[PDB]
């Protein structure tokens, strides 16, 4: 176990009792270091460990699909852990008084959380932090190579942070080590209950269409530990030849379909790798596809980690930032407000056709979620407008949403974060442009119209 994955928020006096893994980000059993680190912690102290995950007040800034996806998973999980002998605790609240009140009331000696460089995060680490005594510690369980390690600062481009994430990829692309079960069972409601009433709260804002039927369909993505690795498995035999040509097609289904389960931390991005670095396929998809779940994943935590404002037009490149200043009193040919936005009702089929899949699936093809937060630049009035409409739609319907790949590939479409300047064309600047006509050149843009009506 490398210790570079582990690091200290707070010192302190440690306690007599259980080891607590703060699960936020990585929910898996398997291929976590930072349950791994809680159970080594746990067994060197002589003390079992336990799991304690937060259900926080923000659910309802998000919708259905994203609150049964991860409730559906977390069930499955805590069966998981029963089995090896560790015992979940769920809370319900404020993981700020809820931490901090399970640390005192069960006596934990030491306290060990996840990685994730968000906001939201630092917010509740801040809170948590200013009300135990214990130990408390962080573990990189998301990334590859730890967060902190591949790099000391923001990476401007990704043929600037490629060889130094290859570099430590030998050190750091390991197999993982079997999860011991806790030597004896140790000494706050029914999941089922709280899905049950978290559902009844977020059904007036479903998204539905005019029929007042349900548009989300949840039989795309099956959600669980389980059901992540049958993917996984599926991508490798019959996708992985041809992702590096079909990639760029949404016609087809080509993608890995994974980032679901990446997202709430189902099935590890290492494993992954570890699974496709020993498959024989394609060179070039091989490349292609480490390139997406090594570079451009990992760069996009590197990009929230070393940018407080990665949210805000700040964080943009200065060339980027002079070149959409210079055109910010350019007419636009076209200003849709958010719900126009949001309900697909613009003069593009083809946008729209996105935004469909968006509503219905929860999982918008890569290629033209490039182009759809590109032509919300386009039809916003400000850059600053067109990243709040953008990262809102993202987040509300995407069943990867409120990640750190969204803004990061939200701030590459809208502010050329980890790209190069273009043409200069009028309102957009130098950012790259994407056209309709563009897209027709490379796929059956007809088809994909066709298929979301
Ligand atoms: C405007 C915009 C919004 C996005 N919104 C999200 C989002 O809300 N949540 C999210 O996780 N990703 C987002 N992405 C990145 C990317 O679109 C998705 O990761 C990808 O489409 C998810 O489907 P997949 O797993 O089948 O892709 P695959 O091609 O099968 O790649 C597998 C994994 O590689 C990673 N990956 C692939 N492409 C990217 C990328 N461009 N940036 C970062 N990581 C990548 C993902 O982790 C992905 O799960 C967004 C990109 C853009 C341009």
């Amino acid at each position: 176990m490398n210790p570079k994955r582990i690091r200290a928020l707070k010192s302190g006096k440690q306690g007599d009792g259980p080891v607590v893994y703060w699960m936020s980000r990585d929910q898996r059993a398997e291929d976590n270091w930072a349950l791994l680190f809680s159970r080594a912690i746990a067994k060197e102290a002589n003390v079992p460990v336990v799991v304690v995950f937060c259900l926080t007040d923000e659910f309802l800034e998000a919708g259905i699909r994203q609150y049964e996806f991860m409730l559906k998973g977390l069930q499955e999980l805590e069966v998981s852990l029963s089995r090896k002998k560790i015992p979940s605790f769920f809370l319900r609240g404020d993981p700020g008084e809820k931490i901090s009140r399970f640390v005192k009331d069960y006596n934990a000696g030491t306290l060990v959380t996840d990685f994730s460089p968000l906001r939201i995060k630092n917010q509740w680490i801040e809170k948590v932090i200013s009300g135990i005594s214990i130990p408390f510690f962080e573990v990189d369980a998301h990334n590859v190579v730890p967060c902190w390690e591949a790099s000391q600062k923001h990476e401007y481009a990704a043929h600037t942070f490629r060889p130094k994430l290859y570099a430590l990829l030998p050190e750091f692309l390991e197999e993982f080590p079997e999860l011991e079960p806790n030597s004896v069972t140790p000494e706050v409601e029914t999941l089922s209950d709280v899905l049950e009433t978290g559902v009844k709260a977020l059904l007036p804002e479903r998204a539905l269409l005019k029929n007042k039927d349900p548009l989300f369909e949840p039989w795309h993505f099956e959600p669980g530990e389980k059901a992540a690795k049958k993917v996984m498995e599926s991508f490798i035999a019959d996708r992985l030849d041809s992702y590096g040509a079909l990639r760029n097609d949404p016609t087809k289904n080509m993608l890995s379909n994974l980032s679901p389960y990446l997202h709430f931390g189902q099935i590890s991005s290492q494993r992954v790798v570890l699974e496709v670095e020993k498959a024989e396929s394609n060179p070039g998809s091989k490349k292609a596809f480490l390139d997406e779940i090594l570079i451009w994943k990992e760069i996009s935590d590197n990009f929230c980690y070393y940018n407080p404002g990665y949210d805000g037009f700040e964080s943009f490149p200065s060339w980027a930032k002079e070149s959409l200043n210079a055109h910010r009193n350019d007419v636009r040919s076209h200003i849709y407000t958010l719900e126009e936005f949001e309900a697909g009702k613009t003069h593009d089929p083809l946008w729209n056709a996105s935004q469909m899949e968006l509503l219905s699936t929860g999982k918008m093809h890569g290629y033209t979620r490039m182009y759809w937060a590109k032509k919300i630049l386009e039809w916003s009035e400000s850059p600053e407008k067109a990243l709040e409409i953008a990262i809102c739609l993202n987040d509300r319907y995407e069943l990867d949403g409120r990640d750190p790949n969204g803004y990061a590939g939200i701030a590459w479409s809208i502010g050329g974060v980890h790209d190069r300047a273009w043409g200069e064309r009028e309102v957009t600047g130098k950012i790259r442009y994407m056209s309709y006509e563009g897209c027709k050149r490379k796929f059956d843009v007809k088809l994909y119209i066709e298929k979301y009506s």
